[PDB]
């Protein structure tokens, strides 16, 4: 449906999900997301996501299966989540205001960025198996 894709990672470790608090732009700063970024020319979804998580968080991940449905952000961009597994590193907020590990009991009530909120059921399911 669009020409531009934004990939995001659902990193689950020890039964909790990594969420990242945006610091920009103003309209999203303070709200929580699955970290990731735009797929750039030449990149696969996995290349782009692993690169974004290395840049933003300082971690190495393996990119797994899609999580949940694609989301239309606007007329130009589609947002897609993938499950990812931590291979090496501890996440650090290089670009984000804060990081947090959340369990199933926290997913629904988190101050999500609006687009990511459609993934709530999928994230809760992922944390429960
Ligand atoms: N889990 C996420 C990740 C991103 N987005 C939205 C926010 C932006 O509208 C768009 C692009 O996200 P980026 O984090 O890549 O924003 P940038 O604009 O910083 O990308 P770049 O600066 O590389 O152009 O996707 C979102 O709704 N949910």
């Amino acid at each position: 449906m669009t020409k531009q894709i934004v990939v995001a990672g659902a990193l689950i470790s020890r039964g909790t999900l990594l969420v990242a608090q945006r610091d920009r732009p103003a309209e999203l700063a303070g709200l929580w997301e699955l970290p990731g970024g735009k797929v750039t020319p030449g990149e696969s979804d996995a290349d782009a996501l692993a690169r974004e998580l290395r840049e933003e968080l300082g971690v190495d991940v393996a990119v797994g299966e899609r999580l949940g449905a694609d989301v239309a952000l606007n007329d130009a961009m589609t947002l897609r989540a993938y499950r990812v597994t931590l291979r090496s590193g501890s996440p650090h907020p290089h670009d984000h205001r804060a990081l947090r590990w959340v369990g199933a009991d926290e997913i629904d009530g988190l101050a999500w960025v609006p687009a990511d909120r459609a993934w709530v059921p999928d994230l809760v399911a992922a944390l429960s198996g």
